[PDB]
């Protein structure tokens, strides 16, 4: 049932974004607020589904010590509101036995990957940057999956932010980031 959930979530709330740093999946959360991996480094405008969109505000998330969470929240200059999905976000990191990672890019158009068990992995030195609140799964290979959305039935768990060739890692998407 997690696939059907995932498909509906991507159709309603996801888009493809290009920055000067690459092409990513982007997830809208509520109102005009969306999330990207921090390494996407959006500038004053982005390409969203090939359309130039101005960014009104951006926030690189850190914990109370200033430690990296690998998430950027961005507020978009567009008329339409995102369907509010804050009810699908947990208050704390979620472990599950079965999850689905969903990707929306030119390179990976509308793809769904069963990744299996998700663990609350904790700290990771990601790209030289100590990073917290990582969710880990078995995941061959790499490339253009960043921004992919990690889900289980009725839950949005996290955003895919990197990998080591064998394991993948998502930044947990927690309720308190969004009010």
């Amino acid at each position: 049932p997690a696939f059907e959930f995932a498909v509906a979530m991507m159709k309603r709330n996801s888009s493809t974004v290009k920055t000067e740093y690459g092409e990513f999946t982007m997830l809208g959360i509520y109102d005009k607020w969306a999330v990207l991996p921090r390494h996407a480094k959006p500038g004053p405008t982005i390409l969203m589904n090939d359309q130039e969109v101005s960014v009104l505000d951006a926030k690189e998330l850190v914990d109370k010590d200033g430690t990296n969470l690998e998430l950027t929240l961005l507020k978009l200059n567009r008329n339409e509101k995102f369907r509010d999905i804050r009810g699908f976000l947990a208050k704390e990191e979620v472990e599950v036995n079965e999850a689905v990672l969903a990707i929306n890019t030119s390179k990976f158009p509308n793809m769904y990957i069963p990744v299996g068990q998700v663990t609350d992995y904790g700290f990771l030195n990601l790209g030289g940057t100590p990073t917290k609140r990582m969710l880990m799964y078995n995941f061959p290979t790499r490339a253009g999956q960043c921004g992919g959305v990690l889900m289980s039935t009725g839950k949005v768990l996290g955003i895919h932010v990197g990998g080591n060739g064998h394991q993948g890692f998502s930044a947990a998407l927690l309720k308190h980031y969004f009010n």
